[PDB]
């Protein structure tokens, strides 16, 4: 057996911060629709709640050469086209 009542106001800000990102991307639903990924900012989500699962693990670094300008995402694969493009062996101040 059990009993019992309730009853009183909720005047309370949501999960949201004052002055939060989730904040902002909440905007750009409530004016648009729709909030886009702040990672890749290619694909999107119907609010906040389904991007965050997708940032969780989108959420990556990006990396560019500076010998050129190159930009891979392994990090590995550029490394490397740097060793073999701009393969600059020490060896002296001239090559011949
Ligand atoms: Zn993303
Ligand atoms: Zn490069």
């Amino acid at each position: 057996g059990s009993s019992g009542s309730s009853g009183r106001i909720r005047k309370e800000p949501p999960v949201y911060a004052a002055g939060s990102l989730e904040e902002q991307w909440y905007l750009e639903i409530v004016d648009k629709g729709s909030v886009s990924c702040p990672t890749c900012q290619a694909v999107g989500r119907k609010t906040i709640e389904g991007l965050k699962k997708h940032m969780e693990n989108c959420k990556q670094e990006m990396f560019t050469c500076h010998h050129c300008g190159k930009q891979l995402r392994s990090l590995a694969g550029m490394k490397y086209h740097v060793m073999a493009n701009h393969n600059s062996l020490p060896s002296g101040p001239s090559s011949g």
